[PDB]
């Protein structure tokens, strides 16, 4: 892919974070804390899952960013509507306003309804995410494997402004404490 030149500087929005997340000073890294993090509750925070949004909102154009997932066992990445549900249980699907992939139990899957099996030969340490708003496309690239395509959502019905979306995952196993990091341009 030649999407690198639509690179955007993404930062995390503290106010949307689950109350157990720890966002770095530079707002470029997030990890699961071992407790509640001593913040007030608000209507933006994801309550049920270790999720956070980017601060940036996109309503046009082409955008590209990269995320480091080194040594994590579980995570979700992609984009979502600004108006997605924050409280209670929900599935990651385009019907609910999410365009995402994930790692879970040693398999990679795209967040379609129902979920789609991904075929990745080289486990990624960094993921590239490309959004073309006008085309209705969200694509995922394996930066560890020379940028190889992972998955393309096409004919997307965004139906609103988009935000970068992150889930660091739970750490029941003790093997999933590592952060998500936004990689430098
Ligand atoms: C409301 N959150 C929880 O009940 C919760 C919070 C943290 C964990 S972990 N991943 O073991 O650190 C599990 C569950």
């Amino acid at each position: 892919h030649h999407h690198h030149h639509h690179m955007v500087h993404i930062t995390l929005d503290r106010n949307t974070a689950n109350s157990w997340l720890i966002i770095s000073k530079d707002r470029r890294q997030v990890r699961m804390g071992d407790t509640h993090q001593n913040v007030s509750d608000n209507k933006e925070r994801f309550s049920n899952y270790p999720m956070v949004l980017g601060a940036q909102r996109f309503s046009s154009g082409k955008m590209y960013w990269e995320v480091d997932v080194t040594q994590k066992e579980a995570w979700d990445l992609g984009v979502c509507r600004d108006s997605v549900q924050r409280k209670g249980q929900f599935s990651l699907s385009p019907e609910n306003g999410f365009w995402t992939i994930w790692l879970w139990q040693d398999s990679y899957e795209a967040g379609t309804s129902p979920q789609t099996t991904l075929h990745i030969q080289v486990p990624p340490c960094q993921i590239g995410i490309f959004v073309d708003y006008e085309a209705g496309v969200v694509s995922f690239y394996n930066i560890t494997d020379h940028g190889s395509l992972i998955y393309t959502f096409s004919e997307c019905v965004f139906a609103g402004p988009l935000r970068p979306f992150f889930n660091v995952g739970f750490n029941y196993s003790g093997g999933n404490a590592a952060p998500l990091k936004l990689c430098p341009l």
